C-alpha cells in the first residue's frame, strides 16, 4: 500500500514560440537534431580549442566536485535503501541489579546477574505502508536530480572554457593592433623629431606629436596586462596549465563555430539539464508528499532476538539454554495536537515551492534561449555593417598611399590613414569577440555540450 | 515558570541625520506619511507601468517562493506548537520469549506470551521551566522572520520591474533616435556618392562618407539587440510575456514618479522590512537562548498508558482486565564534561551573531539610503545642465538651418548639425534614465512598495 | 584505538614559478621575511589610511559575525568534545502498575508501584574504538577552518577599506580637476559672450560656447555624485563614520604603499588563509572517515545507578534499602544490507570533495597573485608613459601660456591647452587609481592583513 500521489506535470508558462521582432530573423520548427545532440567535437571546430576543452573536462576541479557530488548522492540513496531493510546484528543483554528485601525475589538484599549474548534486530520497523519506500524514492530523485546538475556543470564548464579562449585570440589579436598603432605614432614623432632639428616646425607640433606617442605606449602596456589577466584567468579555467604542443587553431576570420537550430520552447524541457534538475527535485518533493502522509496510518515495528541467556558465564553453552525473542508492535494516533497535519501540509508547501523552482527554471532557461536568438539575429547585421566599415577604410588608406607614391601627399598623412584603419580593425576585432562569445552562451543555453559526438 | 531573557533592542549605529555636503539637499525635518505608506499606484504615474507591476506581482515565481516560504514556516511553527502535547494514540504491543531453565519461573524452559493492546502515549515531556515553550516562540519568530523577508521580496520584485520597464523606454527612445542619425549618414552619403559622380569630390571623402554609414548601420544593429534584450529581460522579470490591452504610456520626460519624503535615519527602523527581518531573527536568537538555559533545570515526564492486558490474544472482553500505567520520569544533569555551559554558551554567542547582523543590515540600509539621496541632490542639477545643453544644441542646429534656407552653407554643414543635436538627445535620454533608476532604488531602499493605501 | 588515516603526500597542481612574458617582469626567487608577516602598520604608509584600518577592524561588523563563528565553533567542539565523558546526573523514575488477575503475581487485580532516585548515568556508551574521539577531533579541526576563515575575513576587509578610501582620494582629485574643467569653460563662455555682445563672433560659436559649458557642468555634478556615493561605500566599510582628528595623509603622487616580495608559489599554501581552511576542511574529513571506519566495530554502552528504591513513600532513605543498577551492552552488526558501507563510502567522498576544493583554492590564489603580478610588471612602465604624457602636454601649455605672454595668440588658445593638460591629469590619476588598488588586491592575494601583535 504505496501512498505517493500520482505525478501531474506542470505546465509551462512560455508561449510556444521564440519571439518575433526587428531583432530577430525567422524562426524554424521542430529539429531533427537539436542543440544538446551534436557534441563539443562537432560544434568546437579548431583543434587547439577542443584540445583545450579536452584537457579542462579531466583536470578541472568544480566538474570533479560535481561528479563527486553524484557519487556522494548514490551512497546517499544507498543510505536509505538499506534502511528498507533490517539490520540483523547481535547485542549482549546483561543486567546486574541490586534490590531491598521488600522488592527481590529471595525476600533479601541479593545480587542478581543474568548476562548473555543474542543476535537480532533492534527495533526493525517494518513497512506495511510506504514511508521508507517513499524515503528511498526522493533519495533516488534527490540522486538523478543531481546527476542531471552534474551535466549542467559540465555545460557551464566547456561554455566558460570556450569564452576564455576566444577573449583570449581576441586580446592578442588587440595587442598586436595596439604594437601597430604605436609603430606608427613613433614613426610620425620620429619625423616630427627630424623636422624640429631642422627648423619647419614648431616646438608645439612636437610637444603634440611626444603626447600621442606616450598615449600610445599606455594603451600598449594596458593591452599587454590585459592578455596576461585572461591567459591566468584561462590556466584557472583549464586546472592545469596551457600544455606546450598545442596545434595551430584556427583564426577568428574563419569560421568557429557551426550552425545551431534553435527548435521549440517546448523542446527546451527535455534536453536542457537544468529544467529537467528542477523537474526531479519537483518529484523529490512528490516522494515527499507520501512520506508525510503514510504517517497517519498504523506504523509496524518488529523487534526479534535469538540467542542463549544464562546466570553464570560458565553456563553458557549447554543444553536447555536455548532462548529467542519475538515482539512486535502496532502504532496508531488518535489524536495528536496537530504535528502530522502540519507535516502534511509543509510537505504540500515543498512540493508547490519545488513547483515555483522548476517553472522559474523554464523561464530564465527560455531568457537565455531568446537572448542568444537576438544576438544571432542582429550580429550577422553588425558584422555585416564593419567589414564593410573595413573595408572603406583599407580602400581609403590605399588611396592615401597612392597619393604618397607619387609624391603629392606627405606621410604624416599616410600614418594618419594608417591608424584610422588599424581603429576600423581593432573595432572589427572586439565585435566578433561579442558575436562568437553569444553564440557560444547560445550553445550553452539551449542544451550544452554533454555528449563528446553527435548521437 | 518560563525562562526567556527579557530583550531591549541594540541602536543603531548610523548617525542620527542623514549625510550633508555639496551632493546633498538639506535635510527635511520628520515624516507624518512616511516612505512605506505611498505605495506604487500613488508612486508609479505609468497606468502601463501600474499593469506591469499588477502582472508581476502575482504571475512572477521568486515572489511565490518567498510567499510560500511563509507558509512553510507556519507549518514549522505548527509542528512547534504540536510539539507541547502528547502523542495520545492507541498500540497494541505483544511479546512472546523463550527463557532458559535457569532464569524461568518454573525452572524449566517454556514460553510467556503477553499480548495486550492498550492506548495512551509513550515518553511526552512538560516542560514547566520553559524549554518547549521557548523552541515553540523561537520557530514563532522565524516565521514573523520571514514574513517580513517575503515583505523585502516584493519590494526588490516592484524595483527590479520598474527598473527594467524604465530602461525599456529609454532603449525605445535610443534606437529611435539611433535610426534618424542612421537616416542623416545616409543621407549625406547620397549627396557624396552624388558630387563623385559628378567630379566636384574626390574618392577620399567618399570613403570617408562610407565609413561613418558602416559605423552608423554597426550602431543601429547594436541598439536593435539592446532592445530585444531588454524585453526579454522584461518577459523574465514580469513571469508571463507583455499582455494584450495596454493602455497610453507617457513620455520620459515628464514626471514619471513623485518625490518621496526621506525623514530620519530611525525611521528605517520600523519601515523597513530587512531590518525586520534581522530584529525578528534576533528575537528568536533570544528564545534560543532560553530553550538552551532550560536544560540544567530538571524536566518532568511521564509516558501515560490505559488498556487491556492479557498473556492470550483472543481475549479482551473481561471485566477486570482494564490495565494501565503511569510510569512517571524525571531526570536531572548534575554535572556533565561541561555539555549545557557549551550549549548555553552556544546560544548566546547566536544572539551576538545576529546583534551583528541586525546593526550592518541598518548599516546597509543607510548606506543605499545616503546614496538615493545623493543622486536625488545631484541629478536636479546634471539634469539642468542638461537640458541647457540640448536647449542650446537646439538652436544652434535651428540658426544652421536658416543659413541652409537663406543659401548661405549647404546641406551637409545642416546634417552636421543635426547629429550633434541627436548625439544631445541621446544624451540627455541616458541621464533620465539614470535619474529615475536611481529614484526607484531610494523608493526600494526606504521603506519599499508593500501595501497601497493607508491604514 | 584509533581509525583516522594517515595524511598523505601533496602534490603541487601549479609550476614551481610565477609565470613569465612581456608582462611579468623577473622572479625574485625565493623570498626569507614572506608577504604575510608584513602587517598592515608597515606596508600602509599613509597615517590616516592606518587610523581608517584601526576603526574598521575595531568597528565594523563583518569581523564581529566572523570572530563569534570562532566562539560558536569553540562550543560546538566542546560540546562533542563531551559526549565521551559519561553523563552522570541524579535522576526520579518510578511506575504504577494495573495488571489483571491473569497477570498478578499474587492471583487478584492489585495496584503494584516501584520507584526510587539514583545517582547515575543513561544510556552512556563507553568508546572504546575512536567513534566519539574522531567526532571531536572532526569538531576540532572545523574549529582551526573556522578560525583561518575568520582570518581570511580580516584581511580581505582591510584590502576592501583600503580600495575604498583609495578610491574616495582619488575621486577628490577628479573632482578637483573637474571643478576646474568647468572654470576654464566658464571663462571661455564669458570672452565668448563678450566676443558675441561685441559683433565679432557670430551666434554659432556662442552656442558652441553654451554646448562646452553645459557639458561640463553635467560631468561636475556627475563627479560630486560620485564622491558621494564612494564616501557613503567607505562609512559602510567602516562600520562607523570618519573620525574628526585625522591627521595630513600622503597624496596619490608619492609612495602610498611599498612593493611586497612575492616570493615562490610554495609559501602560498603555508601563509594565505583559504587555503589553510580548505586544508582543515580536509583534515576533517579524514576524522568523519576515521568515525566512518571505526563504525564497523562493537560500540559498548553502559548505564549505572548508586540509589535506593523501595514500593513506599515514607520509606524509601531507611537503612538497608539501597539499590544498583549495572548495564553492559556489546552490539555489533553483522547484515546492514549496504548501509554502514554506504555512510563508509559517503565519508570517503567527502574527503575526495574536499581534496578537490582545496585544490580548486590553491588554483584560484595561484590565478589572483599571478594578476597582481602582471599588474606590477606592466602598470610601472604605463605610469612612466602616463607621467611623460602629463609633462609633455605641460610644456605644451607652457609654450602657449609664453604665446600669450607675449601677444601672439589669444586667450581661448591658452584656455584650449589647459583643456589638454587637465584631461592629461584625469587619465593620469585614474591610472595610478588603478595600479594602487591592483597592489592592495595584490598583498590580499598574498594573505597579508592578518598580524598586528607579536608572533
Amino acid at each position: 500500500c504505496s501512498l505517493i500521489p500520482d505525478y501531474q506535470r506542470p505546465e509551462a508558462p512560455v508561449a510556444a514560440a521564440y519571439p518575433q521582432g526587428q531583432a530577430y530573423g525567422q524562426n524554424t520548427g521542430a529539429a531533427a537534431v537539436p542543440a544538446a545532440d551534436i557534441g563539443w567535437r562537432e560544434f568546437f571546430r579548431d583543434p587547439q580549442l577542443q584540445q583545450l576543452i579536452g584537457v579542462a573536462l579531466e583536470n578541472n576541479r568544480d566538474l570533479r566536485v560535481a561528479a563527486l557530488n553524484v557519487e556522494a548522492f548514490r551512497a546517499q540513496y544507498r543510505i536509505q535503501r538499506a534502511d528498507l531493510f533490517p539490520r540483523i546484528g547481535v547485542d549482549g543483554s546483561g543486567t546486574r541489579q541490586r534490590l531491598p528485601g521488600d522488592l527481590s525475589t529471595t525476600g533479601s538484599p541479593a545480587i542478581s546477574s543474568q548476562y548473555g549474548v543474542t543476535l537480532g534486530t533492534t527495533a526493525w520497523e517494518l513497512d506495511l505502508f510506504g514511508r521508507l519506500r517513499s524515503l528511498r524514492d526522493q533519495a533516488l530523485e534527490q540522486y538523478l536530480a543531481t546527476e542531471q546538475a552534474q551535466r549542467s556543470a559540465q555545460t557551464t564548464l566547456v561554455a566558460s572554457v570556450a569564452t576564455a579562449y576566444l577573449t583570449l585570440k581576441a586580446d592578442q589579436a588587440q595587442l598586436q593592433l595596439t604594437k601597430d598603432t604605436l609603430g606608427t605614432y613613433q614613426k610620425s614623432f620620429d619625423l616630427t623629431q627630424r623636422s624640429y632639428d631642422v627648423g619647419v616646425a614648431s616646438a608645439l607640433d612636437l610637444r603634440q606629436a611626444q603626447t600621442a606617442v606616450e598615449g600610445a605606449r599606455a594603451t600598449l602596456a594596458q593591452y599587454t596586462r590585459l592578455v596576461a589577466q585572461d591567459q591566468n584567468a584561462l590556466v584557472l579555467l583549464l586546472g592545469s596549465g596551457i600544455p606546450a604542443n598545442l596545434p595551430q587553431g584556427l583564426g577568428l576570420d574563419q569560421t568557429l563555430l557551426t550552425e545551431v537550430p534553435a527548435g521549440l520552447p517546448s523542446d527546451l524541457l527535455q534536453r536542457r539539464p537544468d529544467i529537467l534538475e528542477a523537474e526531479h527535485q519537483l518529484m523529490a518533493a512528490n516522494a515527499s508528499i507520501g512520506a508525510a502522509r503514510a504517517a497517519f496510518f498504523p506504523s509496524i515495528s518488529l523487534t526479534a532476538n535469538a540467542g542463549t541467556m544464562s546466570r553464570q558465564l560458565s553456563g553458557l553453552f549447554d543444553a536447555g539454554s536455548g532462548s529467542w525473542l519475538f515482539q512486535p508492535s502496532i502504532n496508531l494516533p488518535i489524536f495528536t495536537a496537530g504535528s502530522l497535519r502540519a507535516s502534511l501540509d509543509y510537505a504540500k508547501i515543498q512540493k508547490d515551492i519545488n513547483v515555483a523552482q522548476y517553472e522559474k527554471a523554464i523561464q530564465t532557461a527560455f531568457q537565455e534561449v531568446a537572448d542568444g536568438l537576438a544576438a544571432r539575429g542582429t550580429f550577422t547585421e553588425q558584422l555585416q555593417a564593419q567589414r564593410d566599415l573595413v573595408k572603406a577604410s583599407d580602400e581609403y588608406y590605399q588611396l592615401a598611399d597612392k597619393r604618397y607614391r607619387t609624391g603629392v601627399d606627405n606621410y604624416l598623412t599616410l600614418l594618419d590613414a594608417q591608424r584610422s584603419l588599424f581603429t576600423a580593425q581593432q573595432q572589427l576585432i572586439t565585435d566578433r569577440l561579442n558575436q562568437l562569445t553569444s553564440e557560444v552562451n547560445l550553445y550553452k543555453a539551449l542544451g550544452g555540450g554533454w555528449n563528446q559526438q553527435t548521437v
